[PDB]
Formats: C-alpha cells, structure tokens, sequence
C-alpha cells in the first residue's frame, strides 16, 4: 500500500492539484526522466512533444509524470507548456516522485518509464521505442 496517489501535484499553470485525480490516465502512464532543460540535450524533445501532441489530440490515453532535477519551477513549467507532457508534474518536492525513480530502480537517465494505469508493468525503457515507432508506438506502450 504505497504510491504517489494522495500527493498534490502542480499544474503548468503554476497551479496545484491532486495528482490523484489530475493523474487522470485511468489507462496508461508514462514517467520521464531527463531534467535535460537545464543542461543541453535538444532534439529528442520535439519528438515527445509530437508523440504525445498527436496521442493528446486524440485524448492520449495516457499521462506523462514530470521528473528529473526540474527543480526549476520556470524550466518546469516552460518545458510542460513548449510541448512536453500533456498533464502534471510531480513537484521535485514529492518524494514519491523520488522514492518512485528509485523504486523503479531508474537513475538510467536519460529514460523513459512506461506503466499501466492500474500499475501494470508494459515497457521500461522503451524510449528509442517510441521515438522509433512514434505515435504509433502506443501499442508497445500499451501492448
């Protein structure tokens, strides 16, 4: 009995929110990993971005958690609304969100966690996997 459900989460708006029902998902879910916004990495970016862009204009049946050192509230929220994720960011400040890296025994960054809503195991690092597969990847990530 422990998971990030019954945390407060923080909308790009600067606004917060309870993950709980923020998360939405109620199918899939997608962590990333990659506080690539202080330090130089473009390029894969745009790629998310249109994955879960096209995935979003079609209610993307899923949800990405914001992680990584975004410990910039401004680098946070600008990266979220310049097209990344379409939902939450779990505040660096929510535990869980660590606890949850180092439960999935990540640190692997950078990298992409993909997990069923209901918690169901599917693709880890299936990252290339969608970059490879793009939008149409989403049945490897909802395999």
């Amino acid at each position: 009995m422990e998971f990030i459900q019954g945390i407060k989460l923080v909308k790009k708006n600067r606004c917060e929110v309870n993950a709980n029902e923020a998360l939405k998902d109620k199918d899939i879910i997608g962590f990333y990993f990659s506080a690539h916004w202080c330090p130089p990495c473009r390029g894969f970016t745009p790629i998310l971005a249109d994955m879960y862009s096209e995935l979003v204009d079609d209610s993307a049946p899923f949800e990405i958690i914001f992680v990584s050192s975004d410990r910039s509230e401004d680098d946070m929220f600008q990266y979220m609304m310049e097209s990344h994720g379409d939902w939450l960011a779990i505040p660096y400040r929510s535990g869980p969100a660590s606890n949850v890296t180092a439960k999935y025994g990540i640190t692997g960054i950078p990298a992409l966690v993909i997990v069923k809503k209901d918690g169901t195991l599917i693709s880890m690092n299936g990252r290339g996997e969608v970059q490879s597969l793009g939008p149409r990847a989403f049945q490897n990530w909802a395999r």
